């Protein structure tokens, strides 16, 4: 009685009008509150919103990326759904339009007249302009990639464009005045209806715009038969045929808004309640998807079929996808710094501590690696979404999250084996067998077996990693269905959880108390050396870490000072069968297999990824040319950062190049069950992405 509205940006005046008679009938039907701004364009619009007078406004793909920039930093919430009812989607296909009757392919445009939706558009401008590049003779910055374009047509609309400096741009466009090639109604020729118009009225030779343009505005079916399509692979083909021959599958319009102080539930109840009323054929009072008859998409697209929320953790980078964001962002680069920037690989660093590793191998590798950093592995997978790094080395349940992301497993940390190969040359080739998951206690605790560890104190490398959390609430998951994982046991040391939950109450921080329960190096009681640290420093009653992190802490193998002194003898494991064995008998006493730890990376990256690993690891490997000379890519004595200290090599994985081959069936099906106790922001960002 006081959230008195969330403030429309509008950007012309039909538009205003359209959300006038929109704020009429939704006080009228007792709905949510929503008020009109005025502006002259999606950039005004965008400004309003950074500054508080306007909470909202639908963007294309285009202005998103614009939206999500500093200064403004806004942010996705509700995608333009296409389609119909039975076959919805938040994306659509940017095709390149022509009339039946030529004879010329997507390679030989040059010359021709082109109609565009926009300056900056997805489908009318950074498309077709990026799949041409090839064809521009651009030279790159300062040259302003209009002025190649405008070499390339003898002519085009490019409404937005300067006219100023690149009048060939704005040759064809119809508007009347100083309108002549605005980026509004004014202009006739503007968005997907001009554009398809300009192709119409025989201004120019192919237009750019989206798939359903042709089957909106050509009304009976054998208008449409007039018109071909221009696919990547140098045919034509049928309007009708737009998935198999479309320039690229793009992400829906969607509404901005803040990202610190947004308005989010409002925005959406807003949004929700509107469909519903006023959504495809609810109300002919008034039409959310529809325009009074000169116009077209005032406020959202015609035909629109309703709102997708967004999750979250999406944001411009992540919402528009690897591909798009990063197509966008090498439209303002030299063909030079882009295939620089396709050779150099971006590491991921989780953590202070890895980051210094990583600038140090950075120095080292004449060119090919860089650091990139995050303080969550979550994060550092985002990162990589967003183009923005490549990769990392990550435990087997993290390559469940990164593949359901669409990420891919490359190369394996390889480690001593059953004790075949000797100091192994043929490392590189020698399949991967698995680590052994342990549960670790203290011989003393001659009381303690599998059967009572419950209600005990636990240590674990971290929420979400194979030995540390999947195996053992796996197991105990499995005897009695609960999901209240935070009463498993009485207190613990499981970084990644909530610091205000029992599951964090055992983590010390770091060396000044700070960074507590934080999933990363920082945190004392962290990863494989850090759970082990919290049993050996009785804080925890058992340790959920592998076989070969008790060997390497203990009888002098880790002078660190809380290390120095512990011998393997006191520790002793817990099998399944009730009965404890010595840390030697592993083999025989082990909670599960886990999968090695692997490097993963965006599919576009693999091929160039495997070289610079392979060669990288032939000077600064295990057995190495320059290792110990100068650096060594597998020490980091007991911290296990960026790869784990007993890596032997970085090894080939044998066609199980997808996340579900790499894990296993049975391994994906319990993380799978897990998940169904919570998933992550991250996981639910990545349902959405991938429908
Ligand atoms: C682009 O430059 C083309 C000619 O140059 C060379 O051969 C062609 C096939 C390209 O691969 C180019 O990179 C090579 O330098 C010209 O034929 C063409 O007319 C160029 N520029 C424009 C906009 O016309
Ligand atoms: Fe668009
Ligand atoms: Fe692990």
């Amino acid at each position: 009685g006081r959230r008195r509205s969330v403030q429309w940006c509008a950007v012309s005046n039909p538009e205003a009008t359209k959300c006038f008679q929109w704020q009429r009938n939704m006080r009228k039907v007792r709905g949510p509150p929503v008020s009109c701004i005025k502006r002259d364009s999606p950039i005004q619009c965008i400004q309003a919103i950074a500054e508080n007078r306007a909470d909202a406004v639908t963007l294309d793909g285009g202005f998103i990326y614009e939206a999500g920039l500093a200064p403004y930093k806004l942010r996705p919430v509700a995608a333009e759904v296409y389609g119909t009812e039975r076959q919805p989607r938040t994306h659509y296909y940017a095709v390149a339009v022509v009339k039946k009757g030529g004879s010329f392919q997507l390679n030989e445009l040059q010359g021709l007249k082109s109609c565009h939706t926009g300056l900056r558009r997805t489908a009318g401008w950074n498309v077709p302009i990026g799949t041409l590049r090839p064809f521009l003779n651009w030279t790159g910055p300062p040259e302003p990639i209009e002025a190649a374009v405008a070499r390339f047509f003898s002519a085009s609309c490019v409404p937005g464009a300067d006219k100023g400096q690149f009048p060939n741009l704005c040759r064809l466009c119809a508007g009347t005045g100083e309108n002549k090639c605005a980026f509004s109604s004014q202009e006739p020729y503007f968005s997907y209806s001009g554009a398809f118009k300009c192709l119409k009225d025989g201004a120019g030779d192919v237009a750019f715009i989206r798939e359903s343009t042709v089957f909106e505005d050509l009304s009976d079916e054998a208008e449409r038969d007039e018109y071909e399509l221009l696919c990547p692979d140098n045919t034509r083909k049928p309007v009708d045929k737009f998935k198999d021959c479309h320039l690229a599958r793009v992400p829906s319009h969607a509404v901005v808004a803040r990202s610190v102080n947004g308005k989010e539930d409002a925005i959406w109840n807003l949004l929700r309640q509107a469909q519903e009323k006023f959504g495809k054929d609810k109300s002919p009072k008034f039409q959310l998807f529809g325009s009074p008859s000169g116009q077209k998409d005032l406020l959202f697209k015609d035909s629109a079929i309703g709102f997708s929320r967004v999750p979250p953790r999406i944001d411009s980078g992540l919402y528009l996808g690897s591909g798009y964001f990063t197509a966008i962002q090498n439209l303002r680069k030299s063909e030079e710094e882009v295939a620089a920037r396709r050779a150099r690989v971006v590491w991921c660093a989780v953590g202070e501590q890895e980051l210094r590793k990583c600038n140090q191998w950075s120095g080292l590798s004449e060119g090919s690696v860089t650091c990139s950093s995050a303080s969550t592995t979550e994060d550092c997978i985002a990162l990589v979404l967003k183009g923005e790094a490549d990769a990392m080395s990550l435990d087997g349940g993290y390559v469940y999250t990164a593949g359901k992301c669409g990420l891919v497993p490359v190369l394996a940390e390889n480690y001593k084996s059953a004790q075949s190969s000797d100091p192994d040359p043929n490392c590189v080739d020698r399949p991967v067998e698995g680590y052994l998951a342990v549960a670790v206690v203290r011989r003393s605790d001659t009381s303690l077996t599998w059967n009572s560890v419950k209600g005990k104190k636990s240590c674990h490398t971290a929420v979400d990693r194979t030995a540390g959390w999947n195996i053992p609430m796996g197991l105990l998951f499995n005897q009695t269905g609960s999901c209240k994982f935070d009463e498993y046991f009485s207190q613990s040391c499981a970084p990644g959880s909530d610091p205000a939950s029992n599951l964090c109450a055992l983590c010390i921080g770091d060396e000044e108390g700070e960074n507590k329960c934080v999933p990363n190096s920082n945190e004392r009681y962290y990863g494989y050396t850090g759970a082990f640290r919290c049993l050996a420093e009785n804080a925890g009653d058992v340790a959920f870490v592998k076989d070969v992190t008790v060997l390497q802490n203990t009888d002098g193998n880790n002078n660190e000072a809380w290390a120095k002194d512990l011998k393997l003898a006191d520790f002793a494991l817990l099998c399944l069968d009730g009965k404890r064995k010595p840390v030697t008998e592993a083999r025989s006493c082990h909670l599960a297999m886990a999968p090695n730890h692997a490097v993963v990376s965006r599919m576009d990256k693999v091929e160039r990824l495997k070289q610079v690993l392979l060669h990288q690891q032939a000077k600064f490997g295990r057995n190495g040319s320059d290792c110990p000379d100068k650096f060594c890519l597998f020490q980091s004595e007991t911290k296990n950062l960026l790869f784990n200290d007993n890596t032997e090599c970085l090894a080939r994985l044998h066609g199980k190049t997808t996340y579900e081959k790499y894990l296993g069936p049975q391994y994906v099906a319990g993380i799978t069950n897990l998940k169904k106790c919570s998933t992550s922001p991250l996981l639910e960002a990545c349902e959405f992405l991938r429908k």
